[PDB]
């Protein structure tokens, strides 16, 4: 079950975010905790691509290995705030699984910068919802969170310290196809 009517960051700057590149998910809380691993890996690209607003996701279970990548067309609802299908791909863009009706999540950008961020969001398949789920994401793979996101995830009136860390998961990432998956 999904609960929270997520705040988009004030001013937030939508060219800067969606601008191409890639972003870590360094920690992660899901407010319905097991829906999701103790341990995981996951990126995204995010970007236009011919004039659409794209994300290209990944996924690793460190433990299980268990992978997938998806391909994502985001329509708007307000600044910071989305609606997003997916299509299962291969790293290269190929349809495993095809955009689905009842297939979608919302995507809110809580807090944004240069180097980090906050989202939330609420993944539905079918009838069935993944909870609640804030990522801390960092443009560079092995950073630390610093004090503009940490205070943004207080602001939000959650706090950091109960959030998972992904980054002693030994989490390798293709960044090529993630980019190159916003086209497909």
């Amino acid at each position: 079950a999904c609960t929270k009517n997520a705040i988009a960051q004030t001013g937030f700057n939508k060219d800067k975010y969606f601008n191409g590149d890639v972003w870590y998910v360094t920690d992660y809380l899901d407010l319905e905790p097991d829906d999701v691993p103790k341990r995981y890996c996951a990126a995204l690209a995010a970007g236009t691509a011919s004039g659409k607003l794209k994300e290209a996701l990944y996924h690793y279970d460190p433990k299980t290995q268990d992978t997938f990548y998806d391909v994502s067309e985001l329509q708007v609802e307000s600044l910071g705030k989305y609606t997003a299908n997916f299509k299962k791909v291969d790293k290269n863009g190929n349809v495993k699984v095809a955009v689905t009706a009842g297939n979608y999540y919302t995507f809110t950008v809580m807090y944004a910068d240069d180097s980090s961020a906050l989202i939330h969001t609420c993944l539905h398949k079918g009838n069935k919802d993944l909870g609640d789920l804030y990522a801390v994401l960092n443009r560079n793979k092995d950073a630390a969170a610093g004090d503009k996101v940490k205070s943004a995830v207080s602001a939000a009136t959650l706090e950091f310290s109960k959030f998972i860390s992904t980054k002693e998961n030994n989490c390798a990432y293709d960044n090529d196809s993630l980019k190159s998956l916003l086209t497909k």
